């Protein structure tokens, strides 16, 4: 079900306080541009304002839509660590002007990605051929559309940290490229209802 979709899954990776009283589940394709920009002129402004002051929890789920952002996605699983995780997106959307738009299968930025974060050649080989990991990543792209109605990139569900409720998706959906007083605005607003339901 959607609502079980919108909450922490076992094999989800996690940025921030597993407990924070906020929860935030982004879906979005590593290639996409605005994405790239909301990721380098937006988000890290979230994530020190929210995610390391452990006001909430930060959940990125793939979305690929080509063939470098599918691979790029299985070489994030080479990342085991938490900030190595983030750290390892965070370079690809940073890198975004570097792959080759003319041959798309050029993976020439993930190779030196991969070298910059000192990853060894087979380790690199094995995490972008890893049919299991693709497996996982397709399907957890095709459940989302199934189940979330995900068609454009980047989506964020910003919700209470609350397994037990219940709330349709699309009253938690946010689409898009929004500038940081948008999510300063609906964070804030949620965090201040959170901490008053928690006491």
């Amino acid at each position: 079900t959607s609502n079980e979709l919108l909450l922490p899954l076992p094999n989800d990776k996690l940025l921030g306080d597993p407990k924070a009283p906020i929860l935030m589940i982004e879906y979005a394709s590593l290639t996409c541009y605005h994405c790239s920009l909301f990721h380098r002129n937006v988000f890290p402004k979230i994530k020190e304002k929210y995610i390391d002051t452990g006001k909430m929890l930060y959940i990125f789920r793939h979305f690929p839509l080509d063939y470098r952002g599918l691979k790029a996605a299985m070489l994030s699983h080479c990342y085991e660590k938490q900030e190595d995780y983030f750290n390892f997106n965070k370079a690809v959307f940073n890198s975004i002007d570097s792959w080759n738009y003319y041959n798309l299968s050029d993976l020439t930025l993930l190779q030196r990605i991969a070298a910059l974060s000192n990853l060894k050649q087979d380790a690199f080989n094995q995490c972008i051929n890893d049919k299991k990991i693709m497996d996982k990543i397709v399907n957890d792209k095709s459940l989302a559309i199934n189940k979330l109605g995900i068609t454009a990139v980047p989506i964020f569900f910003i919700k209470l940290n609350d397994d037990k409720s219940y709330i349709e998706h699309n009253k938690v959906k946010h689409g898009g490229y929004k500038e940081l007083k948008y999510f300063t605005n609906v964070i804030d607003k949620l965090y201040g209802k959170a901490i008053v339901k928690l006491e």
